[PDB]
């Protein structure tokens, strides 16, 4: 009663074009088994939505890829947080959530909001600029490492490091494999700075060690958080963000929008979340025989969720091909949904709004310029490389 299906989602072919193969895998069925991997399938926004808000049967503390922990040894000690289920996930989340709180948004605002109109007047000075490394990447690199407290000596490993923990919730192709072999200098780097000493005081990282006082974190579990924010963070949100600029570079009437009402870039930045979905995919694991659309699962069994297609899924959404900046995105789940939803939300969202901000009151024309190339992750979606021309406005 369940639909099989070939099509493989970590594959480059699939990458370079998903939204063909998501429509298949939504309309086949609520529910399909992908025979490549042997795993469970659900790409429409009811089901995503679903298994996202029922944790205790499709938990995430046999990881979130797909690797199953009770049967592999997972590749890193697992996340106190990602890879946690209520309860053992409770505390660490509460710890995070007060990190990253609305309060601490408003110590960091005008430093990122300052970054960002600078560096978008920097860019209209050059006319050519590549939107993914001198401004997807770019930003995000000038703003988060200095809010953490991390030390200058060895950010170079930051973006490898991320690149190989989004690649290794993937399954063990080529990517995985690369990614995963010889990887020890970028783990060596970022397990050393998650150390209390090397963590500037007031940024992200020393406040999550001085939670150990708190009685919620244990100093020895402090080191592990810390790592969280070292893996999250800086590869979606700068997949986002040329997300962003791109739809900005291709549908024109809405960058005209946007300049006429500057408000509109926290909205503008969330429909590209929804319309790229930089996180496309995450995994749970059942820990029961469970109903989902007509089909049972049995216990201890893979389950894929289709993000990034649940937020396209024309049952939910009008036009979801469409990039709307007055779009109302409450719902998507690109930031996930429930226990889980993304704990670092407010940074994306604050590094968003203050460079689409700038875009809307600086730049009057964004035109892609050069070869577009897609770069390739297990589990994440975005650029390579934008060549685009910035007309100052
Ligand atoms: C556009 C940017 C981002 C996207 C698309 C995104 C995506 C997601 C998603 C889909 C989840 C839920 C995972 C699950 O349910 O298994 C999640 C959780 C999480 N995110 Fe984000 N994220 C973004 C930015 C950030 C930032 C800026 C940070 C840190 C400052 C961060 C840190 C985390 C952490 C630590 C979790 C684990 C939360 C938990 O298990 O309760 N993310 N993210
Ligand atoms: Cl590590």
């Amino acid at each position: 009663t369940i639909p099989h299906l070939a099509i493989d989602p970590f594959s480059l072919d699939f990458f370079d074009d998903p939204y063909p193969d998501q429509q298949t895998l939504r309309d086949a069925g609520p529910v399909v088994y992908l025979d490549k991997w042997n795993v469970y399938g659900v790409a429409r926004y009811a089901e995503v939505h679903a298994v996202l808000n029922d944790p205790t049967t499709f938990c995430s503390s046999r990881g979130v890829g797909l690797s199953d922990f009770k049967k592999e040894k997972p590749w890193r000690p697992p996340s106190l947080i990602l890879e946690a289920d209520p309860p053992a996930h409770t505390r660490p989340r509460a710890v995070l959530s007060k990190v990253l709180s609305p309060a601490t948004m408003k110590t960091i605002r005008d430093g990122f909001a300052a970054a960002a109109d600078a560096k978008v007047d920097e860019l209209l000075q050059r006319g050519c600029i590549d939107a993914i490394a001198d401004l997807a990447e770019a930003y995000p690199l000038s703003v988060f490492p200095d809010a953490m407290g991390l030390k200058q000596e060895g950010r170079e490993h930051l973006l490898p490091y991320a690149g190989l923990v989004f690649n290794a919730f993937g399954p063990p192709n080529e990517l995985r494999q690369t990614a995963i072999e010889r990887s020890a200098p970028h783990q060596a780097y970022v397990n050393e700075q998650c150390q209390r000493p090397n963590l500037a005081p007031g940024g992200f990282g020393a406040c999550i060690h001085a939670f150990t006082d708190t009685g919620e974190i244990t100093p020895d579990e402090a080191p592990l958080l810390v790592r969280s924010l070292l893996s999250a963070g800086l590869d979606e949100t700068v997949n986002g963000i040329g997300a962003a600029v791109y739809c900005l570079a291709r549908f024109p009437g809405e960058l005209q929008r946007l300049r006429s009402d500057p408000t509109l870039a926290r909205n503008a930045f969330e429909e590209a979340v929804r319309f790229e979905s930089p996180v496309q995919t995450f995994f749970r694991t059942t820990t029961r025989e469970v109903e989902l659309g007509g089909a049972v699962i049995g216990e201890g069994e893979k389950v894929l969720m289709f993000l990034g297609s649940a937020n396209r899924d024309p049952r939910r959404w009008s036009d979801p091909d469409l990039y709307d900046i007055t779009r109302k995105t409450s719902g998507h789940v690109g930031f996930g949904s429930g226990v889980h939803m993304c704990v670092g939300q407010l940074v994306a969202r604050l590094e968003g709004e203050v460079m689409l901000s700038a875009l809307a009151r600086k730049v009057a024309a964004i035109d892609i310029d050069g070869p577009v190339k897609r770069r390739f992750n297990n589990t994440l979606r975005g650029l390579e490389s934008l060549p685009v021309k910035l007309t100052p406005a």
